[PDB]
């Protein structure tokens, strides 16, 4: 299952945030996201702390409890799609993502709208000895990538 | 130098996770509203849960297990009194954990049981493909810890 980068990684709020896509992936449970057979790609957000993180995460650690929605735009046509990622585990670890129905060939921009763990129920110590400070404000990161589809082998045509 | 934290019982390793229990002084948490404020509690009780080597649910050794749903049953064996509650996911300076501020039920020998439900209950999904997939979650299960509580300190 071949992975393709979407744009360039960005470092923001002491996290590294990358976007990747691959062929649609069957997931359990069912009912929240689009089924694989009804999608064109599986789109992911890879998000991990970097050194100096002030919210309690060590370098390289996954950031859990994020709420992440996406705005996908095919800039060739102007077509826009809104959706929301789920937290997902795979053999190479936890991430966020969704199966997506794409909008044809084009130069795309995808924006990930990211809310901090407080919005999904994660609390924080506030004592002087073990406390951490307030969360960063919800923020956006965007990726620009050229999309032509994936073929029956799950590969980008050459 | 020693951190003021009191182990509750002994760690156990089940379902390819190491599960430990500790308590400390009540801790004020944000956001406010959910759960007992520190002023109305006697201890802050924690669940310390990380994968061990060989975990098949996608977590590397030592990694925090996120998206668990954990409830507790606390019994003072000296008086018979029981309390049931839930833990919250929490981050502190040394990382994510689960816990709650607790009003205790007097000095005594206690048992605390953690009922643990897998990340699927709180919305975590899994790839099921041949290449990157992980299999079914384990079923909900109980772990318990016995400790002598005399107050702090
Ligand atoms: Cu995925
Ligand atoms: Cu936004
Ligand atoms: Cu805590």
């Amino acid at each position: 299952f071949k992975e393709y980068p979407a744009g360039e990684p960005v470092t923001m709020n002491e996290m590294e945030l990358a976007a990747v896509y691959l062929q649609p992936i069957d997931m359990e449970p069912r009912g929240m996201g689009l089924p694989a057979a009804k999608a064109d790609v599986h789109l992911e957000a890879d998000i991990h702390a970097v050194e100096g993180n002030k919210n309690g995460f060590g370098a390289g650690e996954w950031i859990p409890y994020l709420t992440i929605s996406y705005t996908l735009v095919n800039n060739d046509t102007g077509e826009k799609q809104e959706g929301t990622f789920m937290p997902i585990v795979a053999s190479d670890g936890p991430h966020y993502g969704a199966n997506i129905k794409m909008m044809g060939v084009g130069n795309y921009k995808v924006t990930y709208h990211i809310e901090p763990p407080s919005k999904a129920g994660m609390h924080r110590h506030t004592d002087s000895e073990t406390g951490v400070g307030r969360w960063w404000k919800p923020f956006d990161v965007s990726y620009e990538f050229k999309y032509v589809g994936l073929n029956s082998s799950g590969l980008v045509p050459r």
